[PDB]
């Protein structure tokens, strides 16, 4: 055994040892209990980042821990390969997106393997291969004929200079983020998943996820946004019917979740596209300008509640069906056409948004709820204004004194008797638009025929292969300019036809890849019935918080779709969910000629102040934030691996912070991780240099010295703490510190005697197995010097209960014939 720890010597050897043994190449074996640990598969962007290493080390810690506990562990990895990055790099470098993608996949795969992740590489998938995306095309056609996928006109943001569609997030003050040109609102046909048909299922099944963080479930419930409210129809006043036709000339219909406050409505608001807005704006230019600005907006959903709420009066009036109050109709920008009736009522006294809106325009506020003897101030919002649990109605005629639920039913009774309303359930959830005007994506398996219509491609003809011999030029979507691709014959009548040229939302590939891992070479379905029955669902899912809403919802949606098709047997894809924190780093900048700042990468800086590691001039040390190319502060994990080895990288990330907490890059912290790995190496080397390995202590410890009994107690309490940290709390930093405390007590214990050597062997054999999930290379190597058995067959260390019992000293007491501090307690 070499005296000094050298990762480059031992890390490749241990990896070949694991690969030769095929410990991570698992099958559907009915003898061993299964464990499916999955980390969110990455985009092949080019090279691993520090967040990748943290995500996939966490998965490897939990996977190796369950492996040592005798589980049949599947930890698969693949490549979420489609998307815009390969298209931009194609436009920048004059390379095909597929070639750029497959080169990145190969390099990053090398990086993942060099980190020693226990991964079943025989189950690797790449979502840009026809062998993969043919099966989401298949599900597309199957759901298309059922109507779960449907085609409909929708509005997109067209950039006329970049000749491409932009999402709301890419529109800055009505202009494209890169082109700077005014974007145009265009109505084009697109395809949608009818996800609202599954809204109640997706909402209620969240209750089954006892091992999900409550914030993720709460974020999903809010996104679905189920409400049990009331449709209410306000009759249009006789003086306000000019320009209206149909039911819009008769009444204004609204949806409210607070029909108990209907007696407090002081005005109503309609969307810009509402017929009342159109009729009132017919001769009022300010209204036309207000309507035009609302239509031209591109507020993203994450920013919808933070935009300033503005409105204009219409001069039109409607009648409250309960009290007869005549309320003026306003056009408001927060009322969205397509949500409900595109019209709301406003109760400023008990809805905070209505309170600020009314305070802005000096609109009336009528208190109709009371909570105890609290004072109501019309000029200052108080939180109890919106209380639904502990309020009684006031100023509401015969509704006074009622609570929320009894007033709800009474108002429903009054409105239904008049025919002016009825209870109604609504959802904020919109249908899922999957059409993308992009090239590097899964082709939509639809053929357009002027005789047969939009026709799904038959199953025999799938996949619709995306041609990889393409270099996008930025003058529109390439597929739309490739007659060799879209010109085809109709599969129904054989006539002249054209393929769909839009590609799928790349969220689709990541909505079912966890099932494909179960049988990634199955050629007769999305996933084989045998593999799905065995692996069931994912036991542990690890990923970033940025996917807590859309990705998880889409994955749960696809799981229920595939279940209804009879392909899988589970209602939920992910049992346990672990969301790991971001990785932050210091930033460095230099002031600019033009009054700006030039951000410098940390690796090109040396501390002392701070100066460049190649030049000699000083730079400015700035704030710490998430590693990104924005402020040029991304630390390359490859340089960390090259400088210290994979175990140091894995150890630092697990020790620096709990997995959910933000991890700050620390040069001294990395050195501390490497120094501990050297200490662990020296501890084993020095132990073996003083007499070699012996049989580890086991059995009755009566007769052991007090010092060695205390070391066994610390040992088996460390094992219990570490097991509870890996399995239950999932806090790996405290598990490392516990092993460090065990090594500290070992260092202070004399283990020179025959029984001392036996206890020392027991300590080190457990310590290397307790740390094997975190730093497997050095633990695999150190274990082989201590014991001949295979580490993974020796299994996770067991807790000796007898090592935790303390020896009593039952003594008798007598005063005047019928430890001295214990008798003082007596
Ligand atoms: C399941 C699907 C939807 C996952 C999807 N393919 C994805 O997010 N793929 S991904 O590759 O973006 O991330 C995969 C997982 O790794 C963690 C950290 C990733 N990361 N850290 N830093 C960086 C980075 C920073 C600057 C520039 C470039 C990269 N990216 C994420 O939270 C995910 O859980
Ligand atoms: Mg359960
Ligand atoms: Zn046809």
């Amino acid at each position: 055994m070499q005296e000094h720890y050298q990762p480059a010597a031992i890390e490749p050897a241990a990896q070949k040892k694991w690969d030769d043994a095929r410990i991570s190449n698992v099958s559907e074996d009915a003898s061993k209990p299964k464990y499916y640990c999955l980390s969110m598969f990455p985009y092949p962007s080019g090279k691993l980042h520090m967040g990748h290493v943290r995500n996939y080390t966490i998965g490897d810690v939990l996977s190796r821990f369950k492996l040592l506990n005798g589980f049949n562990v599947m930890q698969p990895m693949g490549w979420d390969a489609f998307g815009m990055p390969a298209e931009n790099a194609a436009m920048k470098n004059n390379v095909a997106p597929a070639a750029w993608t497959y080169d990145n996949i190969e390099y990053m795969k090398t990086q993942l393997k060099s980190l020693g992740f226990a991964v079943d590489w025989e189950r690797e998938v790449a979502t840009c291969k026809p062998e993969y995306y043919r099966w989401e095309q298949w599900l597309f056609t199957k759901l298309f004929e059922k109507g779960i996928v449907y085609r409909k006109n929708g509005t997109v943001n067209w950039d006329p200079v970049d000749q491409t569609v932009l999402a709301n997030e890419q529109v800055i003050d009505g202009r494209g983020w890169r082109s700077g040109a005014l974007i145009e609102k265009r109505e084009i046909p697109m395809y949608y998943f009818k996800i609202t048909d599954y809204a109640e299922e997706l909402l209620n099944d969240l209750d089954k996820l006892e091992h999900w963080p409550e914030q993720v479930k709460t974020m999903q419930r809010n996104w679905i946004g189920k409400s049990r409210g009331m449709t209410v129809r306000f009759a249009v006043s006789d003086d306000s019917k000019q320009g209206l036709e149909g039911d819009y000339a008769k009444f204004l219909q609204v949806y409210t979740t607070r029909p108990d406050t209907l007696m407090g409505a002081t005005y109503v608001a309609v969307a810009a596209e509402h017929p009342l807005a159109t009729a009132a704006a017919a001769d009022k230019p300010e209204l036309q300008a207000f309507i035009a600005e609302c239509k031209a907006g591109s507020v993203a959903e994450a920013d919808m509640a933070t935009m300033e709420k503005k409105g204009v009066p219409t001069g039109r009036y409607v009648v409250n069906p309960l009290n007869g109050d005549k309320l003026e109709v306003w056009i408001a920008n927060y009322v969205l056409w397509g949500y409900g009736d595109g019209a709301v009522m406003a109760v400023p006294a008990h809805d905070e948004r209505d309170f600020e809106f009314a305070a802005k325009y000096n609109l009336p506020k009528k208190q109709v709820i009371a909570v105890g003897d609290n004072a109501f101030d019309a000029n200052r919002w108080q939180e109890w204004y919106g209380d639904k649990e502990n309020g009684v109605l006031v100023n509401s005629g015969d509704l006074d004194g009622l609570d929320f639920q009894t007033a709800f039913d009474a108002v429903a009774a009054k409105l239904q008797s008049q025919g002016a309303g009825e209870p109604k359930t609504q959802y904020r959830l919109r249908d899922w638009g999957i059409s993308r005007q992009r090239y590097w994506g899964c082709p939509i398996p639809i053929v357009h025929c002027e005789k047969c219509g939009n026709v799904p491609v038959p199953a025999d003809q799938l996949p619709v292969v995306l041609p990889e011999n393409v270099v996008p030029d930025g003058m529109g979507s390439p597929l739309a300019k490739m007659p060799e691709f879209y010109e085809t014959s109709c599969p129904c009548c054989g006539g002249a036809a054209k393929r769909e040229t839009d590609t799928m939302d790349t969220f689709i590939e990541s909505s079912w890849y966890f099932f494909r891992y179960m049988s990634p070479k199955f050629s007769d379905g999305m996933v084989s019935a045998e593999s799905a029955k065995y692996w069931g669902a994912v036991d542990q899912y690890i990923g970033g918080i940025e996917h807590a809403i859309l990705h998880l919802l889409y994955a749960r949606f696809f799981t229920k779709l595939m279940r209804d098709e009879g392909l899988v047997n589970v209602d939920e894809p992910f049992e346990r969910l672990l969301t790991q924190g971001m990785v932050v780093c210091e930033t460095y900048y230099r002031e600019n000629d033009k009054g700006g700042k030039d951000w410098i990468n940390p690796a090109d800086v040396e501390l002392t102040s701070a100066v460049l590691k190649a030049d000699g001039l000083p730079v400015v040390i700035s704030g710490t934030e998430k590693m990104s190319k924005s402020k040029n502060n991304g630390v390359d994990p490859q340089e960390l691996i090259n400088a210290y080895g994979a175990d140091t990288a894995r150890l630092f990330m697990m020790f620096a912070a709990p997995p959910e907490q933000s991890l700050e890059w620390s040069d001294s912290g990395v050195e501390g991780a490497h120094r501990f790995l050297r200490r662990l190496w020296r501890t084993v080397y020095e132990y073996l240099k003083q007499g070699g390995a012996v049989k580890a202590f086991a059995g009755n410890q009566d007769g052991l010295s007090k010092e060695l009994k205390d070391l066994r107690h610390k040992l088996h309490s460390t094992t219990a703490k570490v097991s509870d940290d890996y399995g239950r709390r999932q806090q790996f930093n405290t598990a490392i510190a516990a092993v460090m405390e065990l090594l500290n007590q070992y260092d202070k214990t004399d283990t020179g005697s025959e029984q001392g050597r036996a206890v020392a062997q027991e300590v080190l054999e457990a310590a290397v197995r307790l740390l094997w999930p975190i730093v497997p290379h050095i633990c695999e190597t150190l274990w082989s010097e201590l014991n001949g058995a295979k580490l993974w067959e020796a299994g996770w260390p067991t807790v000796d209960e007898a090592a935790l019992v303390k020896s009593e000293i039952e003594v008798m007491v007598q005063v005047n014939g019928k430890l001295e501090a214990a008798a003082l307690a007596n």
